[PDB]
């Protein structure tokens, strides 16, 4: 129970951590705490190197190389060990999709649409599922190749597959408060994630309807998430890659107005003579309005309330006013109050009054939906503001897109790179989009490399594992019902033979010779 | 704490159970205990109807119909919810493969070759995995169709998919003793299995090597497994279908000689001057012999030892004696001592001595391998003997085959049906066989219906889910690395559009509208 | 694919559901949807009777009987199968504590303090853990008793233990949005919960500091949670008991001002010249103030800002005005604007202006903490307001208390019962309170019955399973290290013998004879 020895131990631990943090891997990484803050929080067990951290360091070097050479790590969302066993041959990262987990892999076995409302261990369990398969196939392959007696015999086995393919996994929106974020990160690190991504949505107001809309959280609240991930990683001595995703491009709601950076984008009513939306909608339900009647009331309320962003409200009032030099007043205002200027509403009100000589009515409480969420006009510029705020706390940033648009992706890349010219970018290639019909074959073929030239060094089709599986098993079910073993022979087996799929020899692929060898060793 | 009230309650429970058991579903089912034996063992909780038992009754009807009409329920092993969501459109049963589970679905997340050495909750967990997906997609689809406001609107949605596709699941070899068999069965029933299959292998001596060989257990030991499955089902009031599988067709070993029905097939040494195999092989290892030298010594020991079946040993001795009417003596012997006669070795020794006038040397301890397992000559007739023994305790029987052989499948079917003319048969369609090369296209096309005409009413490709997934994800990985989104557009999306794969609309398929509907219902209420 | 057949099927399903809902079990239950709304959502599988629903019906009857007779179902939080196997002998309900689960039972095996940040399957898994143990011991016991050949042999075995003890389980705050609430409820019903409780806290701003404070959600948001639980239960044909808990008695924060019922209680600044708290605290951190300096600045800001409830601000302004008959005016205002009147801030502003002849500054954005949460003055009356709102959607209501106070429990009971005279109440008996020191032995002895006479028909010590285990295993660890097998002989075994603990015969208790019997039957 020696006090001075404890202080000395912690100071030395702190210095080991400081030294770690001086590695070049961390050159862009902002930390909101000290080395000693971490030392006092990580217990007395010898520092563990987690296998995931090995893969994290490999992932960093893979991505760094793509960045330097202007190329792309392409991947897609993997379902299962079969899939990663094939992907390993052709791809240099693996993605794990929370969407695919919700439909195929919840730890409660209750499936459903993508709401991140499976139990929080679901995606970490999928990480373990794939990671331990990777390690197994790695062991199997080494043992097989160790049996070669000459260079020629080794050549006959084929080039080795690199099964140790770093995994980046969906951490959704944290699955609760910051303590959940911490525990989630811990599971991911324990179970084999080289990196994870977390998005600036709520965990309490997620929606899945087609028309439904989408709520984000205040900028700082997501920053604190990212800080908490890195804190857990620091406590566990992991080099975990962190991907910050913003969903603000199509956000229509925000959970709170507390962050001044958000204020530009928050929608207010300019009609002081209208009742609050929430109370109106509630009154209408109380007298038993139908679902169509409620859509009518809402759409008319929004029209009559005069919903605007504040800068629009101000500019509109200036154009109406008796003032001279309107165009130059507006240019002055707009240079102080813009999507990227992060001007607080208080500051913008001051400037507005100085110009108009009075205070215009603007109220962003009135339009709140019944859950209390504020109306919010998301878009590309909003996403740039947010990604810029996230960038110090994230190794890659990512604007969620539902529509592949080169120009918008250019605008986001350049917007971010204006403040962070070396920022790594990620891009999701939307599986909802009608690729075959809505862009030319040649554009399909080049799309990824063109985004690669913009600095999108990691790109992935979230749902490809799901779709390739669905197509193949649909077609074989159909063809098997019709043609029996002929369908298997021609549409599965022959194709496996032609394409050189190792699973064809399913006993060997599964590791039968590997385990047989363990048996022989033990009974020798 | 009234004694008479308890006796009366249990007698009434017994009579409910007796009445259940008189249902025609049970007409071929032999039970080795009474209704009251079960009543006293099932607790005081109201009898539960398990969802799995609903599916079991549906499965029985599906299979009964195929049997009566001479057709086949075709299926294959399913990996995941995506697969069963597509299979439900075209197939009337689902199979769950322990092979696929060991490579893709162990509850420890440690994969490997098919040794049933994942934790025993693995295949039951896979059942739940697929079953709850079935129920979810059923809920989703009903809700979607409920929105149709006219016959024409409903027609536009298409025919309904039957997502409630009965599942038959691999229960391996029981994962231990009879108490494990019981617990395994319980999990399966709780988690949604319409039927399970269990095989007469060991759980302690399973092998995976290419040439490795294969041990079975004594006939009665597997019978007791099947009895234990049915006992659990009876305790839980489930109509669970039970499939008895024998792996004896290519068995080379048996774990014990205790069952007299096995005796015909147990290999003995006829040379009384040879050392025990196990001790010879051990000595050779201890002198540092190489892996090839050990295969040489084993093959040499087997020929020096004069390994044969007893009836062969006897016939050989008769032919090499000085006796009259050898062919008639041999016919007399073989009519009493045959693969299907279930004659004990003692009885066969007695007949042999009555014919030859002396006792011949025959020792089946000497050939035992180092684990102590006996050498055993499996084959079609062996499988018939075993399936016949299993049949009273099983709704289907199944001879595991690695090689699709029409003539052998005919022999097994007829051999079993001679004693059990109404017996349902199952057949596995080997995914390792080279179908494209070793059968004409026409033979491929007809194979299943040809076995169907023999009474194989349930046939399945164990590993088809694995292979279709592997092929598609291999090809896309290759093509995606090369051609990027062009590959996705042409080789996935366009094909999904052309083939009418509902998953293409992935939000709707996943049930986004269903859950959106729950949200609206819950928030459609007043302050 | 016949349209008319589908409509007819759904109408018939709807009518079965309507019949179910006409049972007297549902007499106080408000439903915000129709029978057919449920019919179209529950799929084409035959209706399942879940074992949990059987236990729910038993639980309802147990609680109804206690209510009618003025008695109490006593229980406490159970850890494991050993515990419920003993509890079954003496108690008529079982409680499962989320607190105990976070320390002992997370499905990730990562423990920690009570933040409901284990994976959401954690408490449902604990339900299954205990429920399947109950069923097993029930089977064991029936088989054992079936071997008695006469009344005398049966008497020798003792009275039967009722192992089928209905379980009420902690559903925390829903573990996310309403879709999570739904999925959580579904697991609970599948895995054997006779009832669950859910509380009006956030799932995103939970705190554990002794310091720390406590955020609730808007009234309606929790109502919607309770509606969603009942909706899931209706889809699954379960009689599941629902307990609505409010944590508003010691709440200091609320997540949003959207619900007009909350407005009375929301703290506002009355000083129109003060900077926003969040921006002040941020500026102070950016200058690198220490943890003591920041505590100083917060308390200084709260002073300078003039934090009050609106009705206080109004009363203060009246006392400081030149108006006549101040006491009459204040009484008029407070009679229209009170904790239970659910008066919107707009309405209260209107009355205030009518009295004072001007509008007073009152701003509840300014005091928000940095996460954006509003300052909120919780208390007994707040909890009454909320429990009243919950009551139509809940079979029991429950004001979370950390201090056992008869008078406060009386106020809450009577406050609720004034609007809902048949409302069942639940009470948690605090394990953090110093019972031995801070009330007399006689008061200890009567406390539960005295609350029972107020209508608290279900009362439980959340953490008792944890504490009895901790005490016993601490003491044996100590004594075993010192005295070896002597400690085991005297402090465990002899005591087990004296007290008649069946586990002493551990083979028999574990069900060795039961399973041996299954073996015999098969062989
Ligand atoms: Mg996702
Ligand atoms: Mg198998
Ligand atoms: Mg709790």
């Amino acid at each position: 129970n020696d006090f001075a020895a404890l202080q000395a131990k912690l100071d030395a631990d702190a210095a080991e951590i400081e030294k770690w943090w001086s590695d070049s891997r961390w050159s862009k990484t902002k930390r909101n705490y000290s080395a000693r803050d971490i030392a006092v929080r990580r217990g007395t067990f010898p520092p563990i190197e987690y296998p995931s951290s090995v893969m994290a360091r490999k992932l960093f070097k893979v991505l760094e190389k793509h960045h330097n050479e202007g190329t792309v790590s392409k991947t897609f969302g993997a379902l299962d060990p079969v899939q990663i066993s094939q992907m390993a041959k052709y791809l240099d990262t693996i993605y794990i999709s929370g969407w695919q987990c919700s439909s195929t892999a919840s730890t409660s076995n209750e499936p459903g649409p993508d709401l991140a409302d499976y139990p929080m261990d679901t995606v970490p369990n999928k990480v373990e599922h794939l990671f331990k398969a990777q390690l197994f196939h790695d062991r199997k392959q080494l043992e097989a190749r160790s049996k070669a007696k000459s260079q020629e015999e080794l050549d006959e086995m084929g080039a080795p597959i690199d099964y140790l393919t770093p995994i980046v996994a969906d951490a959704d929106a944290g699955h609760g408060g910051l303590t959940a974020v911490f525990k989630l990160t811990k599971m991911f690190i324990e179970r084999g994630a080289a990196g994870i991504h977390m998005e600036d949505q709520t965990s309490t107001n997620k929606k899945c309807g087609h028309m439904a809309g989408r709520c984000v959280i205040p900028v700082q609240e997501h920053v604190n998430r990212l800080v908490t991930i890195r804190m857990c990683a620091d406590i566990m001595h992991s080099d975990l890659i962190v991907v910050a995703r913003t969903d603000s491009e199509a956000a229509t709601l925000i959970s709170s107005t507390i962050d001044t950076r958000d204020h530009y984008f928050i929608v207010g009513a300019t009609n002081p003579n209208i009742e609050p939306f929430a109370e109106v909608l509630n009154d209408a339900i109380m007298s038993g309005a139908s679902g169509q009647e409620l859509a009518d009331i809402e759409q008319k309320w929004c029209r009559d309330a005069g919903l605007k962003l504040f800068h629009e409200a101000v500019i509109d009032e200036i154009e109406r006013s008796a003032l001279s030099n309107k165009q130059e007043l507006i240019k002055k205002f707009t240079s102080k109050v813009g999507p990227l200027t992060e001007t607080s509403h208080r500051e913008a009100k001051k400037l507005a009054k100085e110009i108009l000589g009075h205070e215009i009515f603007f109220d962003w409480e009135l339009p709140r939906v019944r859950e209390g969420l504020y109306r919010y006009r998301g878009g590309t510029q909003c996403s740039i503001m947010r990604a810029r705020a996230f960038a110090p706390y994230a190794d890659l940033v990512w604007m969620e897109s539902n529509y592949p648009d080169f120009q918008q992706a250019k605008e986001f890349a350049e917007g971010v790179k204006e403040k962070f010219p070396d920022q790594w970018l990620a891009y999701n290639l939307s599986p909802s989009f009608n690729w075959p019909k809505a862009m030319s074959v040649d554009e399909q073929h080049t799309f990824i490399q063109r985004l690669g030239d913009l600095g999108y060094i990691w790109q992935f089709i979230t749902l490809a594992g799901l779709h390739t599986n669905a197509l193949a098993v649909h077609n074989f079910s159909r063809d098997f019902a019709k043609d029996g073993m002929k369908a298997y022979a021609q549409n599965v087996q022959q194709r496996e033979m032609d394409d050189g799929v190792d699973v064809l020899k399913h006993q060997k692929w599964s590791g039968a010779e590997y385990i047989d060898g363990l048996l022989k060793l033990a009974q020798g």
